[PDB]
């Protein structure tokens, strides 16, 4: 039942497909993998086919890739990327080497929408309310996305929306230095490597996005990691004793100590007009201790999202096996279990 695979050679890369997919197009490139724009000629689709770089190069790439396939098919939700197709031209393990993942292609993210589209507080309420229904799924197995932004949510024309991770290359220093999007909505305890960060890192994520929708401008653009702190601290305050003593680092801790304490500011004189709901939400997801933030689940509840609530129709994940997250295995052990996983694949229903 292995489908005909054919050959092309798209920007010096030798891509080998099943034939079902057609029209292959270069779309975007980087450390990680290269991902091609096609037409499922099966399914009726636009997709999109990830084609991972020397996937099983070292211990720490074979388990990032098995990682990510492992996350991809565990993904069963409106509001979170699904994989549709995962194929390899390999006939058996030994031959084994190259893996391809196929989802729906995109058209806008949420960065192309907030551009030249002023949004309304209806708009906001729903674009929001999408993101915390598919975080609400991805915390409840257990996993913390870390790098929510404008460019990792799309959203349809139908203002339907789908939390993503389209990231090509290494979360290196460098990508995080100076005035970068790549930053802007990172929570400080994760910028600023404060303690071991749960969850929450991407509520503060959410805080940042549905600032930027209601004034169309960046929350904390910093120039730089202390730049960005010192916007945050004149907009949240700076921190009590009970988050310093939080702070496991005591060079950090030491360096917050030095600045001058700033009180909290009023939230309705920083998002003039807005929806006073919309302010008292972001007081509750703007937190500087992750501890007392808001989840997923309970901003959900919120009054803001009234219109949209529905108690039966926000669903919880199957349960989530990471164990393997702490084993130590050799490449050839890691890429066993990453065949296995692309040949047991089960599509989704049209
Ligand atoms: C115009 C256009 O459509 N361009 C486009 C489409 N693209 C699609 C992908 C793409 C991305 C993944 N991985 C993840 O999304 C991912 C990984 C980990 C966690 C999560 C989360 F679930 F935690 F979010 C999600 C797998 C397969 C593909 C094909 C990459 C770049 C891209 N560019």
């Amino acid at each position: 039942e292995r489908p005909t695979f054919y050959r092309q050679e798209l920007n010096k890369t030798i891509w080998e497909v099943p034939e079902r997919y057609q029209n292959l197009s270069p779309v975007g490139s980087g450390a990680y993998g290269s991902v091609c724009a096609a037409f499922d000629t099966k399914t009726g689709l636009r997709v999109a086919v990830k084609k991972l770089s020397r996937p099983f190069q070292s211990i720490i790439h074979a388990k990032r890739t098995y990682r990510e396939l492992r996350l991809l098919k565990h993904m069963k939700h409106e509001n979170v990327i699904g994989l549709l197709d995962v194929f390899t031209p390999a006939r058996s393990l030994e031959e084994f080497n190259d893996v391809y993942l196929v989802t729906h292609l995109m058209g806008a993210d949420l960065n192309n929408i907030v551009k030249c589209q002023k949004l309304t507080d209806d708009h906001v309420q729903f674009l929001i309310y999408q993101i915390l229904r598919g975080l609400k799924y991805i915390h409840s197995a257990d996993i913390i996305h870390r790098d929510l932004k404008p460019s990792n949510l799309a959203v349809n024309e139908d203002s339907e929306l789908k939390i993503l991770d389209f990231g090509l290359a290494r979360h290196t220093d460098d990508e995080m230095t100076g005035y970068v999007a790549t930053r802007w909505y990172r929570a400080p305890e994760i910028m600023l490597n404060w303690m071991h960060y749960n969850q929450t890192v991407d509520i503060w994520s959410v805080g940042c996005i549905m600032a930027e929708l209601l004034t169309g401008r960046t929350l904390f653009p910093g120039t730089d990691h202390i730049d960005q702190l010192k916007l945050i601290l004149r907009l949240v305050g700076t921190p009590g004793a009970e988050l310093l003593k939080k702070i496991s680092s005591e060079s950090a801790r030491n360096y917050i100590q030095s600045l001058t304490q700033m009180p909290k500011m009023n939230f309705a004189n920083v998002f003039i007009g807005a929806n006073p709901l919309a302010v008292d939400l972001l007081e509750k997801m703007l937190v500087l201790d992750s501890d007392k933030r808001i989840t997923a689940a309970q901003a959900l509840a919120h009054a803001y999202f009234a219109q949209y609530h529905d108690p039966d129709d926000e669903p919880v994940a199957d349960p989530y096996d990471q164990s393997f997250e702490s084993r130590d295995l050799l490449i050839d052990e890691w890429k066993s279990l990453t065949y296995d996983e692309v040949i047991s694949f089960v599509p989704p229903p049209l």
